[PDB]
């Protein structure tokens, strides 16, 4: 095999922001600590809503 370990986007943040959106009352909590910008939350909601319908894996 070969080597090469790198990352691109925080997978945790991506799952977390989505999961917390389903919680609702805990959204202000993560937005308090990490204060996610509008552009970031607006872009991830598109992906979530998109993957909501036939989530390819």
């Amino acid at each position: 095999a070969s080597m090469g370990k790198s990352k691109e986007i925080s997978q945790d943040l991506r799952k977390k922001i989505v999961d917390l959106h389903k919680s609702g009352s805990s959204l202000g909590a993560i937005s308090k600590r990490l204060k996610v910008p509008r552009s970031s939350v607006q872009t991830i909601v598109r992906k979530y809503k998109h993957h909501g319908t036939t989530q390819h894996h």
